[PDB]
């Protein structure tokens, strides 16, 4: 069963981590901690296809659920992860109701979306019953981080084939014309997410949103997200490796 | 045109590194461009090969600090292939012995004072015209002392012109001597033999260097009067600090 | 000359492999086969750019003609593709005549075509009187995969910059609403499958098909297919490994 | 700073490399000579994103800044090669002012904009002012490389977004019915690249252009184009090997 | 939690292991979904390197089948790094005397059984804190015998205890012996010899392994009593799987 | 189904072959495709590791010369691998005395002749059914003399009947013999020690080859009877071509 889908079911949120470093050793490590999912960012990272195929392997063997955030909503890029066992999609710049359905398209066989045909992964870990359950095996967020988005919501929402919505909330700042600012107090940002996410969850829709800290995430999770990832992997060490070094220099 | 952690030693200072397991260049130049003197990528107890190791030489040196590699074995032409794709020092694993310690020095020296091979693809490219003259100083070599062999050999390793010192595994070390393998052991026999090892380093004019797991106890370490400190896995820190990402996300 | 190009002006038709697997070991012992070529599947499998490259000079070592099956048909991958000695091109989900004239636009250099100019490897294989014969170098097939394809066959077929159409019976069976089993037996699929080879060739254009099986692939061979390929690597290997262990298991 | 923009700035063109091999040591070697910036082929070369990404890094240390000339005028692509430390886009088959704002979108955050906000490389250059001078960062020229887009020179030319134009004669020349060649004499050619320049400089805009020689560069430069490069790494490494074994051979 | 092919062993029954030759993760985890114990990754006969061989190593396990690695040498630090990224078995060519038998076994155990170097990145993640107290029986060490050498000193490669058997390779030990180098070789010296070297490893206490070019050959040898049986390479069962559905399309 | 080179000695030729220290397949092909006879992929003074060779030693078969590599080391089982993945040539460095020519002549060989291991995954594809019976004639085996020590040995390295001779390494010689690291190093005493090479190659009746740096001293060398001669590294004329173009770029 998808990890996150499981969450759900039984009532409770995904808590996620976030990877922009390439490579299987952090990616296994961190999936055998008490997170849920594991997203691979192949937007704002240096990670490629070719990297992307191990990291899922190692992701899925340590015990969380691999995800991707992709560089765009492109059926062909989406449909490549899903057969190289990416069991969640996070798409980009969805900002109208006909970009959600490019979405699902890529999400779901014929007769309700035109993905092909292949599934080389997930026929491996779901056997030869996949097809009849292969749009369960997945989950799917869109990418709410504009303006445009923003004011599309219930458009997007209506989407049958997705699942719900993920904040990109520094992004969103930006377009506001605000700081992109990580985990910002910023009162109209914080404003138009809370909105965001009444609007998903009225709309028997889930919500969820990127984080910088445990902290933000611990309150993000308190208003009700269902999928809520912290912290990046290359922020979390860099900020580790700059306390080691105070430390060690007095 | 000069080695960090030798500028650091010329000024009578500590040099402080980072130590990478996870292969990548991205956090490879974040890392250096800390207030760390030097990078160790390690190439024995992570899945860095040389394919992956090229290009995270690259990062370090853009990214301002010195890149160095720790080897998995002592073995002369691995050494100089570093090298020659850019690796500014070298720690070399199981140096147990004084001919173990030559066979180090050989590759870290053209002749006469070494058998290093000539083609300094990238130390060319760093230093230019003026390489040559300068190549021994533009590299700096440290033995590991990690086995009951090596503390007691540890004056015949430390008289090895061609070596700047030796480097201390302290987890190794203790393993060895029939303790559990801790992370910044302080175990008394293993606290007892680094000090011997450090006191002996100085007495013959020689370079100690040593592995820490934290940033606490490479302060110490530091304020013991080592010379070369390293300070902490990538991959520790950033698992850690993962776990406590998640432990204030889900606190109550 | 193009392997497969040879057989057809020749009267024969073309047998080709099918890899999922990257590597270049089995691509050339592969090649070194009686295949007249070597498909390298771009969609479903793991096989990206930077290992397809290597897999393309191994195959021609090994004395087939190298081909791609796309992830998608988009001009600037397959012009890239063609540029690395890729002398075939298999493009997904040709529905229209318009995406036919999108696949047609690639494969030939102004003015039949845009293809952007600089071919690193076909210079080396062909010399500098290659821009006089690279239309003929190059053979390329618009995948038929959907009842869209199956509507607009005769529309497609009228694309002058195609060689034909290239059937992908596990997606048309899906997408008619069948099972997506290899070699079907499903009577509206074969039905399916027998008007495109009749409606290509009343056309003067070349038919190919995806197969899985040897006895199917001897079928469509008998059927008049000019392109016909068999079987996937991996499906391959994994049947004959199954079959090793029953072997030594008793 | 950027150092063509610098370049620019004290009034002088900008000479860059142009490399089709993949790797980093020749990348750094000829950064290291007197070279303003070395682009990297995406297009007419094996190098993909996994390739490309290192040698971003390496001219960077040699001491050029790096540029990319991408296989598509797509955003997504090259936002990704600006967060990884691209600050030069080339982006082929720009023959609209559609086309041109495309490539402006690209390049510069909301509000002027639409680039994704996760600018790995560059915030470690720039550190956390990058936002307030990405723009300037950047160069971003528009490929001129066929009829359409000479038509349409002068709308191509009014995009704000784009610094300017980039000319690509071998495809210009093939696109007007001539012959490929690299610094050709062809007088409609000539005569067409000529205009392109004079455009360009009378909307206060930058001219780049191709070339395959020292020679042909020199006198690009003495007729005012702002960014000439010359040669390719394969084309000059195949000269010089060709002219070693005639040496040798006697 | 436990190695699969010891557990076979601890049932007195053998461990049916696959063998690649092709790099990639796809094939790996397809393998190891059937039904056999280990996958074994060949480093010599292949162009497998390291940085291929990690991923595989992560593909096999997720596939549910032990992770073994036939290595280019038996060289102790190669090994070493091996384990550290998850290799749980390691079959190292050209053990011909007990010293090369001593040197392979010194590579699989920590101090004081053997000079293993600590660092398990991936046996740490897979077995978690109980990982160190149960390290030695995580990982299975054969001394491949392939030479004229080795059958006169197989007594002598059989005392090593830190050592679980050995592993024939017929086809070498065949060349060796002055034959033809036959795929599943029935040569009738080769034959003696092999039978020998099992023999005296049952006489031992040790495990004995065998390599096999197809499943008929596996099962003789399953019969004779072998403890680990491999069949058969990736490579060559897709060729011969390809030949067959070419003759099949091209047939009348 | 023949080597290239061992083709020109038959006809009582010199082989001239390119050189490259750049990794990829691009310009491997391109300049396989030019008049040389064989390429040597350089795996020592450059960057490129095995899994970047691999793929080289394709595209030069492809091009239409033979594939060799200068290693990093004379290890067998480093040799053997890459005779598996299609290297038909192999120049070894620091091969200083009579045993480590036979180290080398043990890898190019099978029992009885070598102790090369049976999986020749490339060249079996290369030659077909016919390969075993000629797999010795299929590779070219050359020892490198860069060294005082190899100098005075000449001779006993000479008298191993499994190499086909030395290659000599001029600027390597150069520096061992105390003097600057020139490339076409023309000192005295260099100058005289490679004629004293070539002389007692010819006089064993084994082929002698050189490094060479340019076109110019490699037609010298050829004129002087070398067998094989290598001029001249892709990364050094790709250098030089861009610095001569960006000088006619920037003339007046
Ligand atoms: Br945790
Ligand atoms: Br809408
Ligand atoms: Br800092
Ligand atoms: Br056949
Ligand atoms: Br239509
Ligand atoms: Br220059
Ligand atoms: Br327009
Ligand atoms: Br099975
Ligand atoms: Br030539
Ligand atoms: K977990
Ligand atoms: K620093
Ligand atoms: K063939
Ligand atoms: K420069
Ligand atoms: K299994
Ligand atoms: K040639
Ligand atoms: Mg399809
Ligand atoms: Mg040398
Ligand atoms: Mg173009
Ligand atoms: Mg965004
Ligand atoms: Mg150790
Ligand atoms: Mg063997």
């Amino acid at each position: 069963h998808n990890k996150v889908r499981t969450c759900w079911n039984e009532g409770r949120p995904a808590l996620a981590g976030w990877l922009q470093l390439p490579g299987t050793l952090h990616a296994e490590a961190l999936a055998r901690l008490d997170y849920d999912a594991v997203v691979i960012d192949m937007q704002h990272s240096p990670i490629d296809f070719g990297q992307v195929a191990p990291m899922l392997i190692a992701i899925e063997l340590g015990g969380a659920e691999p995800f991707v955030r992709t560089q765009v909503n492109d059926p062909s890029d989406i449909m490549k992860l899903l057969d190289a066992g990416a069991y969640g999609i996070i798409a980009p710049m969805v900002n109208t109701r006909a970009e959600a359905q490019t979405l699902a398209s890529a999400l779901h066989y014929s007769p309700r979306g035109l993905r092909s045909f292949g599934p080389r992964r997930p026929s491996l870990r779901y056997g030869s019953g996949y097809l009849a359950q292969a749009s369960e095996t997945v989950v799917g967020l869109a990418m709410i981080e504009t303006r445009e988005a923003l004011a599309n919501i219930d458009e997007i929402l209506s989407v049958d084939g997705i699942d719900g919505v993920f904040i990109g909330p520094t992004d969103l700042a930006l377009d506001l014309g605000h700081a992109p600012l990580v985990d910002t107090e910023e009162a109209e940002v914080v404003s138009a997410i809370a909105h965001v996410r009444e609007r998903a969850h009225a709309a028997g829709k889930r919500v969820g949103i990127w984080c910088g800290s445990g902290g933000f995430a611990r309150v993000k999770l308190a208003e009700g997200f269902d999928f809520v990832t912290a912290a990046p992997d290359l922020a979390m060490l860099s900020a580790a490796a700059r306390q080691v070094i105070a430390d060690a220099r007095a």
